[PDB]
Parts: C-alpha cells; sequence; structure tokens
C-alpha cells in the first residue's frame, strides 16, 4: 500500500531510501504481524505472576489469568491504564502552564498579554479583579488552577460553559471529577492485581479520570496559555516541508510545551542572533514548527508548520534542519539515531524527556529568554556544518488560515448579526444556523497519524465528506496539520469542497469550511464552544448534532480525549481500532451501553466514507430527537 | 514440583481436587509457557502503533519498536509503570487513612486512641499541641498529611527518622520526592509514547516516585493507623487455616484497608450480633484475617490469621467460611467463581474494587460501625446455609507472637539498659549489639507468594538461614504470615533456629528471633527503625549492615517497595526475577550502577541458600567499610 497521500512525504521517503536511513514505515514493516493477544487487549502484565494471555475468542482456550481475571477484566484494565497515561500527559502540560502563570511579573520574561481573558478566567475561579493589580490576579488564578490538580478536600472548579445538566448527570452516574492527579492515582490503584475485576466499574473510573483531562487539565492549559501568550485570532501561515529554506538557518520546534517555543520565537528576533545567523553565511533564521508546539506558535504568531507526527523524521531527511529542538511527547526516539546521518543538532530541553544520544540543553524556566537564546545560538552555529550537496527540500508548501479560538469565532459570527436585533458577542448565529438546518451539524477532527493507515488519507477523506454534507468541521493537532498541508484551511476551499449550506455560511461569515482551533489541549476550546451552544439552547451536549472523529489516532492522549468527549455527551468515531476486541463486555460498554450512561458512545469505523455516512445518519437522528 | 511446604495447604489442595474446583496453581499450569517477550520486558503496548516486541537478545532480530524505542527504553518504561502502580496502591491506602483521621471526633465511631503518638506526629508536621483540643490537633495533622499528597508549591514533609545525609544525597541525585500523586502522574507522563527514551533518567524518575510511597504514603498510613486504632504491642495469636471453627460462624477479612476490619472487630462484640449468631445455631463469631488486613487486626487485637495470599482460595475450600469480606488489593477475582461452589457470601465493600458476581455492600465511611454491623449480620445469617458434610478444616494451626512496632521494640530494648547508664527509650541497645558484632546485621523479609516458587519455601529458607547466621529478621506481610504458620514467631524459636549471638540477644531481650512488624505499609516502620539506628550512629542508612529480601514477590506494590528500599540505601534481594532481563542497560543500572547513585543496589537470586550467603557477605563487607 501507499505510505502517504502527501507528495512531499513521498519525495522525502524516496530520498530516505536513497540515503540508507530507516523511517517509521520501515520499522512498522519490520514489526510484521503484530501480536494478536496484545492487539485484542487480552494480554496482562500487571503482576509478576504473569505474563497472562487469555483467548480473544470466548469459549475457547485459556479463559482466565493466573489470579482469575477474565478477558473483560484484562481488557478493561488495559483500557483504563491507557486513559490514565493520556490524562497524565495532558495534566502535566497544564500543570507546567499553571506554574508559568504563577511566576508571571510585569518586568519578567513571562507577562500577561490578555488581561480581559485573565479577568474572565478569574471570574470563573471566584477571584476578585476590581481595583486589583493584574499580576496579583494572575497569581491568585494560578493558585486556584494548581489546587485543581491536587486538592484532597472539596470540589474542583469547572468552566462555566459546562451545562448544569451534564454536571448533574455525571454526579448521578458517579463520574463527577476530583483533582486530576488524584483521579490518575485512583485509576492506577484500581488496576493493581486483585483490585477492580468488574468491567463496567473500570470503564466508569476511566471516564471519571478523562474528565479531569478534558475540562480541567487541557482547559486550564489552554486558557492560561491564552492569558500569557495571547488569544489566537485569524492569521495566515504556510504548511508542509517546503517551508524549509536552503539558504537560511532552519530551526524546527517539535513537541507540546508552548513556553519554550514562545521564548524561541522571541529570541529569533534578537539582533545579536540575527547578526550571528548572517555571519555564518545564512540569509536569516527560519523557524518552523511541528505537531502541537508548531500548532501553538502558528496559532499565535503565524509560524510556518513543517509537518505533523509521521513527518518528523522526513524533516531531518531533507538535510536542511540545523537544529531540531524538542520538549516532550510524540518525539520519536529514532530521531536521535537519524540525526547521526546528517549535521542536525537534536536538542532535548526538558527533564521529563531525556533521549539517549541527543544533545541535552535543559530549558531554564527561571530565565526562559536567556535559555532559549543559548539553545537557538547552538542551532544557528550548526549552520556552518550544513552539507548543501545533501539538501533536498521539496517545492511543496500550502497556504493556511488558522487562529480560530472561541473568541475569534464569536468575533467572526458578529458580522452576520443584525445590529437592530442582537445580541453581540455570543454563539447565537452558530446556534441559529444549526437549529434552522442550514448546517446539519459540527464535527471535530482530531488525532495523530498511524502507520496502520495511509498517512493523512483518513483525515482528508473524513473532512471532505463531512464538509460536503454541510457539516462544519473544526480541526486540532495532526489532523489540523493534515488539513493545512492539503489546502482545506482556505476560504477558497468553501466553494471547492463544501455543500450548499456550508458554502453559504462560509461566504456570509468569511471563514474557511474547516476551522483550525489549535493543538491537542485546544480540544478544550471545542468543548467550550459546544458547551456554549448547549447553554444557549437550554439542552445537554448530548442533544446536539455534534460528533468527534479521530481517523488516525495512535497516542494514549487520543484515548483519553475520545473518552472524555464521549463522557461529555459527544459521539466519537475512531478510525483505528483500540485494543478491546478481545473483551466482548468492554466492546458492548463502549459502543452500546455508554449511550445509556452519558447519551453518547464510541463508533469504530476504519473506512472513512462509511464513517462520514454514519456521522451524518447519527446527526440526523439527534436532530429528529431535538425537533430541528 | 510441590505446590507448597505447608501441610494444611496440601490437604486443602487435595480437597479442592476432589471437589472439582480450580486454584491459582491450576490456572498457572493452564497458562503453560508464559510469553518470553513479556517475561523479559521487551514487549511494549504504550501506543496503538504497537504492540511492539523487540529481541531480548541484543544484536539479533528486531531492535526497535515502531517509534524507534530500544529494548532498554521499553524495559525501563515497563519497570517505571510497575513502580507507579505500586506507589498508587500504597498512596491510595494512606489517603483513605488520612481522610479517616480528618473525620475523627470524640463521640464518633473513629476516635484518637494514642494521644502521645498523635502529639509526636504533630511535632513532626509542625502542628502545635500545647493547650489544644486533641481532635483539633488530629484535624490539623490530617490536613498536613493530605497536603503531602497533592501540594503543587513548596516541599513535602518527611519523618524525622530520615537522615539528613540521605536527603542531601537525594537532592543531589535529583530524586528528592514531591507530592505523591504528582510523582505518579510524572511517571505516567514520561512513559507516554515519544517522551522519555533514556534508561537512566527513567529509573531515576521511578526511584523518585517510590520515595513518595516509602516515606510519605506508607509512613503516614502506618502512623495515622496507630493514632486512630492504637500502637501495636507484643501480643499472642494463632495462624494458619486451622483457626477456622466448624461450630462457629466464620468471618474472614481479606484485603488491606484497616478501617473496615477495625469496625468489623468492634461489631463482633455487639450483643445483638452475638445473640444472632447463637440463634442461627452457632457457638459464636470467629473472626479470622488474611493478608494485610489480617496483619493489621492481628497486630492490634490478636485476631487469628487464616493465611497469606496464595491460601485465600483454600480458605473457601474448607467449606466453613460463612462470610468473606474484602476491601481492595490482592483479592483474587477467581474467589467470585469459587464461592459459587460453596455457601460462602463473597462480599465486596469498596467502590475502588468491584468484582463481578460478588455481593456488593458498600462500606459507609460516614457511619462505619453501623455499616460494618450490617455486613457482619449478612455473614452471620449465612451460617444457616452451611453444609457441614462439605466441611473439612485441617487440625493445623500455630502459635505466633507479633505486634513489634518501633515503640514496642524500644520498650523491649529498655530491659537491657543499665539504669545507672541510660539513656532509656532509644534504639541504642540495638545499635550497640550491631556495632559490637554480637548481631551481624538486620534483614527485612517482605513480599507475597508467587506460583513460580514453591509456596512459602523461599520465605522460610531465607529466614532460617539469616537467623542461623546471627542476622535478626523483621518480617511484614505474607512473608510474616508464612513465618507465623511455620512457627518462627515464637520465643522458643530462638533456641531452635538462631545462631549463638542472636540466641543470646533473644534471651536477654525476651523476644523471638523474627519480629513481625505488621502489614506491607508497615514496612515504613522498618525504614523508621533503620533511620533511627543511622541517626544514632551518625551515618547514612547505606553504611549499615542491613538488607531487605522479597523471596516470593508478585505485586506491583512489591516492586515499588524494593525500589524505595534500595533508594533509601538498603540492598534488596529479589527471589523472583522482575521483567528486565531483556534490557541489558536496565539490568546494569539496577544491579550495578545503583550503588554509585544511592549506595545500595538490587540482587536477583532465586536460590534462597545462595541469597542468604550473598546477604551475609554483603553485610560483612559493609561492616568492614564501617570499621565494626
Ligand atoms: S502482548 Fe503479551 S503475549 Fe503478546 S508479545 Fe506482548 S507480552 Fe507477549
Ligand atoms: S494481574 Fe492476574 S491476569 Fe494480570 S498478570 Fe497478574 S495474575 Fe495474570
Ligand atoms: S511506544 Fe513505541 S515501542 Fe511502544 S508500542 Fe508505541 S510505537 Fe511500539
Amino acid at each position: 500500500k501507499a505510505k502517504s497521500i502527501d507528495q512531499a512525504t513521498l519525495q522525502l521517503l524516496d530520498k530516505a531510501k536513497q540515503d540508507g536511513v530507516e523511517t517509521v514505515w520501515d520499522r512498522k514493516a519490520d514489526m510484521k504481524v503484530q501480536c494478536g493477544f496484545g492487539s485484542a487487549g487480552v494480554c496482562c502484565r500487571n503482576c509478576s505472576m504473569g505474563p497472562c494471555r487469555v483467548s480473544p475468542v470466548p469459549g475457547k482456550g485459556v479463559e482466565r489469568g493466573i489470579c482469575g481475571a477474565t478477558a473483560d477484566v484484562i481488557v478493561s484494565r488495559n483500557f483504563a491504564r491507557m486513559v490514565a497515561a493520556g490524562t497524565a500527559a495532558h495534566s502535566d502540560h497544564g500543570r507546567s502552564i499553571a506554574l508559568s502563570l504563577y511566576h508571571t511579573s510585569k518586568d519578567g520574561d513571562i507577562k500577561v498579554k490578555d488581561e480581559n481573558k485573565l479577568k474572565e478566567v478569574a471570574k470563573s475561579f471566584n477571584v476578585e479583579t476590581e481595583g486589583r493589580d493584574i499580576y496579583d490576579i494572575a497569581h491568585d488564578v494560578a493558585k486556584e488552577g494548581l489546587s485543581n490538580y491536587g486538592k484532597q478536600l472539596g470540589e474542583v472548579t469547572l468552566p462555566p460553559s459546562l451545562p448544569e445538566k451534564r454536571k448533574e448527570l455525571w454526579r448521578k452516574l458517579g463520574v463527577y471529577p476530583r483533582a486530576v492527579d488524584r483521579e490518575i492515582a485512583a485509576v492506577m490503584h484500581s488496576t493493581h492485581i486483585g483490585c477492580n475485576a468488574d468491567a463496567e466499574a473500570m470503564i466508569k473510573m476511566s471516564m471519571r479520570c478523562s474528565l479531569t483531562d478534558g475540562w480541567m487539565g487541557s482547559f486550564m492549559g489552554t486558557e492560561f496559555s491564552d492569558i500569557m501568550f495571547g488569544t489566537p485570532h485569524s492569521i495566515d501561515t504556510e504548511a508542509n516541508l517546503g517551508v524549509l529554506e536552503k539558504n537560511s538557518v532552519n530551526v524546527v520546534l517539535h513537541g507540546h510545551e508552548p513556553l519554550l517555543s514562545e521564548m524561541v520565537v522571541e529570541a529569533a528576533s534578537d539582533p545579536e542572533l540575527v547578526e550571528l545567523a548572517k555571519s555564518v553565511g545564512a540569509d536569516g533564521i527560519n523557524l518552523c514548527g511541528m505537531c502541537c508546539t508548531g500548532n501553538e506558535v502558528s496559532m499565535r504568531h503565524g509560524i510556518k508548520i513543517a509537518g505533523n507526527f509521521m513527518q518528523q523524521e522526513l524533516a531531518v531527511v531533507t538535510g536542511a534542519v540545523d537544529g531540531l529542538i524538542v520538549d516532550v511527547q510524540c518525539i520519536m526516539p529514532a530521531l536521535a539515531k537519524l540525526s547521526k546521518s546528517y549535521h542536525t543538532k537534536f536538542i532535548t530541553t526538558s527533564p521529563k524527556a531525556h533521549i539517549t544520544d541527543s544533545i541535552y540543553m535543559e530549558f531554564d524556566e527561571e530565565n526562559p529568554l536567556d535559555s532559549a537564546k543559548k539553545i537557538l545560538k547552538e542551532a544557528i552555529l550548526n549552520f556552518k556544518n550544513r552539507d548543501q550537496s545533501k539538501v533536498m527540500i521539496p517545492e511543496l508548501k500550502c497556504k493556511a488560515i488558522l487562529g480560530y479560538s472561541v473568541e475569534e469565532i464569536i468575533n467572526k459570527l458578529d458580522k452576520v448579526v443584525n445590529t437592530q436585533i442582537g445580541p453581540m458577542q455570543t454563539v447565537k448565529p452558530l446556534a441559529d444556523v444549526l437549529v434552522s438546518g442550514v448546517l446539519r451539524g459540527a464535527a471535530a477532527v482530531v488525532g495523530c497519524n498511524n502507520p496502520k493507515v495511509v498517512q493523512d488519507s483518513a483525515h482528508i477523506e473524513t473532512i471532505k465528506g463531512l464538509i460536503k454534507n454541510d457539516v462544519i468541521v473544526v480541526v486540532t493537532g495532526c489532523a489540523a496539520q493534515a488539513a493545512a498541508k492539503y489546502g482545506l484551511l482556505q476560504k477558497e476551499a468553501a466553494e471547492k469542497y463544501a455543500g450548499p449550506g456550508l458554502a453559504t455560511v462560509c461566504k456570509l461569515v468569511d471563514i474557511p469550511p474547516v476551522l483550525h482551533m489549535g493543538s491537542c489541549v485546544d480540544i478544550s476550546r471545542i468543548l467550550d464552544l459546544v458547551g456554549r451552544v448547549a447553554n444557549l439552547l437550554g439542552v445537554d451536549m448530548s442533544d446536539l448534532p455534534v460528533a468527534g472523529v479521530a481517523p488516525e489516532w495512535m497516542s494514549e492522549k487520543a484515548v483519553a480525549i475520545g473518552t472524555y468527549v464521549v463522557t461529555s455527551g459527544i459521539d466519537t468515531w475512531l478510525g483505528v481500532a483500540p485494543p478491546v476486541t478481545g473483551g466482548p463486555e468492554v466492546v458492548d460498554i463502549l459502543t452500546n451501553k455508554m449511550e445509556d450512561w452519558v447519551g453518547a458512545k464510541f463508533f469504530i469505523e476504519t473506512d472513512p466514507h462509511k464513517a462520514v455516512e454514519q456521522i451524518v445518519n447519527r446527526m440526523n437522528e439527534k436532530r429528529k430527537k431535538l425537533g430541528i
């Protein structure tokens, strides 16, 4: 089968074959037929009595592990641990952001750039703002956010966009969230040998844990990032590997933590570093981003996006990356080995993400700007080691428009508001187009790449099908970057791919049919948006014609995201089967019984066209239930 | 191979074969040859690009997972997740204890029974005590303990017995603990795909996480349990399955959390329940304990111990267990199936541990005594369903002495203190016998059973070898219960098994050669004891001739325990190989490089006699280093 639908990706794969280096596709081929027990989730290693593998087919073979655990128990515990790991990644990201907010000052490297957003957040956290210094408010808000992570007494703080009905449903179901780290610890405790051996209770614990990701960790990370670095607005950028410059220093920022990439962007305008780039024979400094850190700097500053997850290696294959600076998460360790075949300096910066044989330059949060400057200086000095005979940058780049935060979307919707009617600054125009049926619904396309799927194929096919069916699409993460590379993040795309209702809406509001809402933590924005719509219509989020899709997901973070999206009341389609087919009870819970608990459920569909059809049918069913 | 060295265990295995019921041994046989990849730890399932298996033999076969992770990376991440799971179990136990302390009242079900212990703990937590109400002090202490779990700013609180040198070494190494749930979340975050791919850093993160178990979670759980339920003192009890009564109601308490078992013990003396037991035709109520909850109620009240981990099923096989009340952890789910073959009521009580097809009666912490009375009444009423023709109780039980908390040990040591010299109430006599060489050292024997080892064989052989070599032995958990069943927890055992120096010490202090220090969380007591000795000698804990042994461990909790014992500076022998042989770098870190970091290291030895020899040699070389 084809490795990708992206032509620049194919050219660089040919180059990697010529250079004798191996990619993620080569390692996937080397893995051959993957273990059936692990693929079905019926393998357990939770204690040293094991490893235990039970039959994925009920009634045949070994039925129980040594402790007596059934296939359903093993599957449910494995699924719960995936959710706990994803929640941990997102919560650690949000915790770093909250600590950075706590360390803001007027004359420091980290300031408050959006005071209005900070005051609204302070209102949401019961922090007084009138007649107060802005940094005192910021510190109080950071304290409340940090308490959300580890409070042992009392209730956590949730955003006002979350409907009261959803909160009450969670409380009745027993999944109402506690402090984030406490829920992660609870999930890890209940999967220990000889604890929870009941699939339904295990799934409910995993949902409870995922809620602390969706509504607390990711939400606080996003809002505090907006406070410190600015709320995203409509902005132009370029996407795909063609953004690399042969005649300039190329600095590629890969990872998820935004403070480092923000400081690197600021350092790139330093006169001394620009002069140094000139002195090593380069035209200038060309910052490019990848994955979620690329999404953040692109949403807030228009930094060009070099590529998504499965392109990271190919960025090095060009031979033009002088410095690849990585913080945490979705950083393929093979990069270190790959960096030996080129001049590239592979720089790790976080104590959480040491990588063997990489150059470690710890990013100092006490002096973020100076630390970013020294890291960037190492990348710039590496330009002298460039071998221009090994350089091949495909001439394939695509224009994209992004920056669609909830605030930006509301500002855009204000155009189609009659002044004599109003109100202004609400999601009411979006609610109106959804209720009238001009738009059939809204769908979130999120997730990673996965060698099991032709890279970017499922993302593009799902998005085109949805917008052709007058479903407005919001995108995050690597799916958003696939849309950017393909050319869907363009106003012109409205008349090229969208159906009649969505084309009319795009023309009236002057937006692309696909709205890039940011990184994987920025999925919280989507929740926020949906919540507002629900609160405007006086219904729960499970009554709306909305859906989420993860066509090509790979990470534990994706599992946690899908779990909290379903738990919030939004049906989720998975384009990659999770390791649960071995447990019939777990499959039945996730795809059938979940609708009785939270009004939504998982859909597993590896065919994107069938997924689009199912999404449209489900949205029409919910519309008929709602009367619209 | 023999299944056990215990004769009562063998008789009940014959009965289980005659009854056509499966045991843990039968399921272990059914599992046959366990997966080599999982056994070596070279299998990874951390993302849905996998499952990935790399060769356990370097230089052959597949070398890297799909993301590029090496065998060392996969092994280190698997080990770190085991540590995180064990830390989560212990920390959740301690968190429940702290919450119970927070709800103590003068006229409530949960009171303060050891005010002196509470005042000393309050001193350790910087809580004022002079001229204050005892329950105000208790609530402040509980607040400080709870803050240890989830504080995001500042430093955690550690017991005064921990040497300053050990803390400084931890700070220099980068493993100084943070809040417990924060460290669990950090480990889970760093094992996520594309985060940490460096074995040394991964092992250091796991050590940092395990420290929050050893010195914060388990320590606080133990000390708060002492405050609420009484400090253990020397007390007699009986052990092994013979403690069951044919003519009495048999109520078996299995699990770890002590509040439920304490309330059940209190409810058993209720006049209405005793009258009800008489009216259903029984002579009375016979409470028996298993595993750690049995250890707690036995340490504090002399409740008879029915058996350790791999005996739980056999307790039901007798046909005499009218009620089996379980809370969390090390509860084989197969019990639910097994109790169908008998009249036994298998009662789950904790929302953390639901077991399918068991009778769920949620233990209400708000009204603990009434809830325990209701559960106990269900067990008593089940006596009418006893089938006395199916009853077979082995006439095999053994006298044991336990209750050796640090306070009790100090009280015993006061006997050999010359009044004209002093001081009293210190560990000085123990330090003196260790320094003079009358005792060669002290060894902690802890851990579970494991079907991979003849049950209780390794525990008994290791303990007998150590005490024969004049090494005083402290025991916890299932190892302590194996010692109890065998008969080592007896004063007479001093003249039957101990060497000359240990026999003299036992005669002078009037103690058994093997000291039962309580449950698995009570391993913190051992740390406390060692710390005091170190603080009395002005040395670090790695300079002492001490060791820990886990001859037959199975649980993730055992992994976390061994990790924090080694990190505290105490060499640890493992009688069951952990899944790390596939990663040569991880093996080298755990067994060789750890000594450079923390002055102690792991020893993997499956032969108990060889383990005793190695322990004696290591203790002698540490003595020669210390000059004693
Ligand atoms: S999933 Fe289990 S059975 Fe399959 S290779 Fe991995 S450890 Fe072995
Ligand atoms: S927890 Fe149970 S099923 Fe899992 S490895 Fe241990 S004995 Fe086997
Ligand atoms: S994390 Fe890497 S090694 Fe583990 S399953 Fe995913 S791709 Fe394979």
